């Protein structure tokens, strides 16, 4: 395959993309959540996506196995982003990595305890507030950590609340702001540029409006 | 909650589980599958459950936000069992792990790459084998990793077989044997043997059968 593969991640962002996608001529021909399928053609035969877990994306494009990609920028820093290109902010998929905890609950007066899947960024954040935590790495349903005393704070992204709110939590700490951003692979973009450049020029006339 | 937290995950070590606990007096009081709750009560009010990605099993098991759970021995393997007692092979959710490629695909003479979630048992299977890999760490849908370059082999589960098959891949060594094995917290084990005990002497006795 000589052409482009896009990396692309389930729901929100797979949603929110095909506008964008759309705009720049490119369209899937099937709804890839009904598939098992991972390799989408689409109307322009120069273009196919992969459909990833989210962790994966940054994975896919960094090795080459993509091109480009739409990844979250809680999974970038994460992740880590020197070996891609961040070439654009989507404004996607937006939401919040905060800090969270039982409403009302005092923390403990010792090392505390922080459950995440961000385990960078939650090192990182807590670095600058003076604080040299310890980390239990979890993988999903971070909302449950703290009512089981699995560590004394949660790092996760929020977007309405919700999550917290059903569960008796309350944020304490806005760490910073998230959306999904467009990376390309560090020689694709050399290498296929006449390709990706009228794509990333549509992307970036669509997000100004 | 003084009794005991059981931890578990959806779809179907949830499934072979439940008739192992109907056979101890333990049910669930509605289907975990269709609800967004993550702690459930049972018919016993001593037992609880907790519902979650079958990566974090371990984890909770081990700092005791869990007395207890059924993890698979994949999963066992990849985290380390060193803080967990394993104490029976429940011979539920059989499958293998194994390495897979591209059928007929030559390998080629270098360091070989493996995509994976197994990385631990990536390296250690392939230092049997006389190898230093590099492993590619892989959240999900390993079978695609081979169809677009992203490393030379695979490590995953497989069990039919089917997902190979679908996608033009091959196994080419058996790894090991995988079933769910019935993990206990150090500490759990010690303080809160008596609840424990008639549940686990219930477990031995029905896989007898
Ligand atoms: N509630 C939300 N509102 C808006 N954007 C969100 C929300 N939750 C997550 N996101 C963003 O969308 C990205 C993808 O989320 P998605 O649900 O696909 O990932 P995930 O739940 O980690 O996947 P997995 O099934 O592998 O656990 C996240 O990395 C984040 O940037
Ligand atoms: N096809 C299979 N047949 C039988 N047992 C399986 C099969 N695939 C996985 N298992 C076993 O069941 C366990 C749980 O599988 P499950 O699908 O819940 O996990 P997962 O796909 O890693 O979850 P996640 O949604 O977080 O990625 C595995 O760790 C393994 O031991
Ligand atoms: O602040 P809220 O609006 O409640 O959203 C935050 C939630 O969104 C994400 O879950 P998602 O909707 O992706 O479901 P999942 O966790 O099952 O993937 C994330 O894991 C949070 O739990
Ligand atoms: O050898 P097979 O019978 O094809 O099974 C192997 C598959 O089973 C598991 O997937 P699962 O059914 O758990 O679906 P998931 O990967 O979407 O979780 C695993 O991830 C393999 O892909
Ligand atoms: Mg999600
Ligand atoms: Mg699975």
């Amino acid at each position: 395959f000589l052409g482009l593969t896009l990396a692309l991640s389930k729901g929100r962002i797979l949603e929110e993309t095909m506008p964008l996608l759309r705009a720049a001529g490119v369209e899937l021909l099937e709804d890839p959540e009904a598939s098992r399928k991972l390799i989408f053609p689409t109307s322009n035969p120069n273009v196919r996506v992969l459909i990833l877990r989210a962790s994966d994306v940054p994975t896919y494009v960094e090795h080459g196995a993509a091109d480009f990609g739409v990844a979250g920028k809680d999974v970038l820093l994460e992740h880590g982003a020197n070996h891609v290109y961040e070439l654009l902010d989507l404004k996607i998929a937006q939401c919040k990595l905060m800090t969270a905890g039982v409403k009302d609950a005092p923390l403990p007066n010792r090392r505390l305890r922080i459950a995440t899947k961000y385990v960078n960024v939650a090192r990182a954040y807590f670095a600058s507030q003076g604080q040299q935590v310890d980390v239990i790495k979890l993988y999903g349903s971070m909302e449950l950590a703290p009512l089981v005393g699995l560590g004394d704070l949660i790092v996760d992204v929020v977007d309405t609340g919700n999550t917290l709110r059903a569960n008796g939590l309350e944020a304490r700490d806005h760490i910073c702001d998230v959306s999904s951003r467009l990376i390309v692979n560090q020689v694709s973009y050399k290498r296929k540029f006449a390709l990706l450049e009228p794509i990333l020029d549509s992307f970036k006339n669509s997000i100004n409006s």
